[PDB]
């Protein structure tokens, strides 16, 4: 869906990259180097993520657990054990 400076300001579902063009995905052409807003490159240092940082994103292929963490795999990723980038 649209998203960001060329798609009218809105953030995506799910917490998913906007791309330049003003697009929701979930791959390097949204996330990358043509990635507009929540992209791979701005995960915090300490992988804090969720509301009380301002949820910020996560990076490649690594999702924001329910507990406020970024990272790999089935506790991260998992249906109840995610919260956004699933």
């Amino acid at each position: 869906q649209r998203c960001g400076s060329q798609g009218g300001g809105s953030t995506c579902p799910g917490l998913r990259c906007c791309s330049i063009w003003g697009w929701c995905g979930d791959s390097e052409p949204y996330c990358g180097r043509t990635c507009e807003n929540k992209c791979w490159s701005g995960e915090r240092s300490d992988h804090r993520c969720g509301a009380a940082v301002g949820n910020p994103p996560c990076g490649q292929d690594r999702c924001c657990s329910v507990h406020g963490w970024c990272g790999g795999g089935n506790d991260y990723c998992s249906g109840g054990n995610c919260q956004y980038r699933c």
